[PDB]
């Protein structure tokens, strides 16, 4: 397939507005989405959160519960200075090797731009999942191995 390798730029307040567009409901460490079309907004290492992690709806690496047959619009933002993290959805689960074995990637991005001059790289892609469990992971060597992944349950 093709990975999403095209990115836009957002200042911090734009990043924050976008994060607030996530349509999920938080419960504990889970984010549950409902409806025909859902909007997942994920960020790589929001300030104040542990490295390395993804934040979705203000939670760290949460399990995303998505309805089978939904159109999933994912916005991925990299807010972590010094890194070009990716966001890739795969059926291969953890733990991951330093070079993570995650092919085939069912939907996702290439490496993001590193933050520069108050601007953060972000991108939008769409996913049409069938029922199953998937994981969202970064491909930068060692990141997935050190905790940069989360789970998705589609049902
Ligand atoms: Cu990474």
């Amino acid at each position: 397939g093709t990975l999403d390798t095209t990115w836009k730029e957002a200042t911090l307040p734009q990043v924050k507005a976008m994060l607030e567009k996530d349509t999920g409901k938080v419960s504990g460490d889970t984010v549950t989405y409902s409806g025909k079309t859902v909007h997942v907004v994920a960020a790589a290492v929001l300030p104040g959160f542990p490295f390395p992690s993804f934040e979705v709806h203000d939670k760290k690496n949460p399990t995303l519960e998505i309805p089978a047959g939904a159109t999933v619009d994912v916005t991925f933002i990299n807010t972590n200075k010094g890194f070009g993290h990716s966001f890739d959805i795969t059926k291969k689960g953890p733990p991951y090797a330093v070079m993570p074995v995650i092919d085939p990637i069912v939907a996702g991005t290439g490496f993001s731009p590193v933050p520069k001059d108050g601007k953060f790289g972000y991108t939008n892609f769409t996913w049409h999942p069938t029922a199953g469990t998937y994981y969202y992971v970064c491909q930068i060597p060692g990141h997935a191995a050190t905790g940069l992944f989360g789970k998705i349950v589609v049902k």
